[PDB]
């Protein structure tokens, strides 16, 4: 098919295993280490907050709510990305500052082990747990000192990687299953490819490799995408696999339906102009994007001790 050999030339399929990142070699010490600090409660001040919290691996791995914590943030809230397949991008979710891009930005398995719990404390809580020192001796075999903050994010990082969703219809479909698509989806996609949605969305995760100077601002008809003032502001081309399971949309997650996401993308400026039939299509399209989530046996984590410092109360 030439639909197939053009989706061939503009995507790729989710593939079996991760690449490496910042040459962070998987292992199943790290991974099972990583796991466990992905869902520990206890590196946050008030005991009460994990990865999971905000990136709920059962629930699109992201967070329903716009949220002005996590990472170290100091302003207002913003919505939250997936974790999932987060490590084939290599622009990081952004709503900000472009000129703070070149400090600021990194990668997004390198944004989400940045941390607002101060590095000594979070040291200290690992510590005070015999079982956590055997795991990351366990990952870190011939380190003296295993247990450090570096040490806690490689781990961090290797379970991330992991996190990667294959097999969507799409993929079957690009590795030559002609029937992995019925043919309102195949209308999507050529759609997709004809409009120019691919000047921004593309690849392995549809999205995700480049920043833009046009976000969602609430004026389909309560919304809409436009270029930012001066171009100052400038937003991560979201990366569109598993749309279908990360709801809400846009840095500000102020938008629910995925037919209305698509059709404020549909501009003139942006020679991405739809009708009503063809946002549809697309919809149909997208929605071939959900890969199988993968299987998580949910971690035993360790019990607190007389050392493990204690939850900080409510005091807003
Ligand atoms: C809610 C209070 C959060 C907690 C706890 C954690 N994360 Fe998060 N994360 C959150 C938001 C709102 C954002 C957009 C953020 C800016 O601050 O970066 C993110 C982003 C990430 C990413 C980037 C994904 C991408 O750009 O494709 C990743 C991979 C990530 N977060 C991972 C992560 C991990 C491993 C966490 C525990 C150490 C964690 N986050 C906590 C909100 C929240
Ligand atoms: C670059 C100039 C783009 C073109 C062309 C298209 N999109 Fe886009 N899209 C772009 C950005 C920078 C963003 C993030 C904006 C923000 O305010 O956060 C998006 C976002 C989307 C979404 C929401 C996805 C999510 O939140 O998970 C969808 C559904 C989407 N874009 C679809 C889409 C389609 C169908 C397009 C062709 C008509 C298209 N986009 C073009 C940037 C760009």
């Amino acid at each position: 098919d030439n639909l197939m050999e053009r989706a061939n030339s503009m995507f790729e399929p989710i593939p079996k295993y991760p690449p490496v990142i910042d040459g962070n070699e998987l292992t199943q010490a790290k991974v099972e280490l990583g796991k466990m600090e992905f869902f520990e409660p206890r590196l946050s001040s008030s005991h009460l907050i994990s990865c999971n919290t905000c990136h709920n691996v059962g629930l699109g791995g992201d967070d329903e709510l716009p949220t002005s914590i996590g990472h170290g943030w100091q302003k207002g809230p913003r919505n939250s990305p997936t974790v999932f397949n987060a490590v084939f991008n290599a622009a990081q979710f952004w709503d900000g500052r472009a000129a703070d891009l070149a400090e600021q930005a990194k990668g997004p398995v390198q944004a989400g082990v940045e941390m607002s719990s101060t590095p000594d404390r979070v040291v200290a809580t690992l510590k005070s747990m015999p079982e956590y020192i055997e795991r990351f001796e366990d990952a870190f075999p011939g380190q003296e000192n295993p247990v450090t903050f570096d040490n806690m994010a490689v781990a961090i990082e290797a379970y991330e990687a992991t996190l990667i969703t294959p097999e969507a219809p799409f993929d079957k479909y690009l590795r030559g299953d002609t029937s992995a698509l019925n043919e309102s989806e195949k209308e999507g996609l050529a759609l997709f490819m004809d409009r120019g949605c691919t000047a921004c969305h593309s690849g392995v995760n549809l999205g995700g490799q480049n920043y833009y100077p046009f976000g969602l601002v609430a004026k389909k008809g309560r919304f809409s995408v436009t270029e930012t003032a001066s171009d100052e502001y400038v937003f991560r081309a979201s990366p569109l696999r598993n749309i279908e399971l990360t709801a809400p949309y846009f840095h500000s997650g102020a938008v629910w339906s995925l037919e209305e996401a698509v059709a404020v993308m549909g501009t003139a400026q942006l020679g991405t102009e739809l009708n009503n039939d063809e946002v549809k299509s697309i919809v149909a399209f997208l929605k071939t994007l959900t890969g199988n989530v993968p299987e998580v046996t949910y971690p035993v984590l360790p019990p607190s001790t007389a050392n493990t410092p204690k939850p900080v109360d409510m005091i807003p």
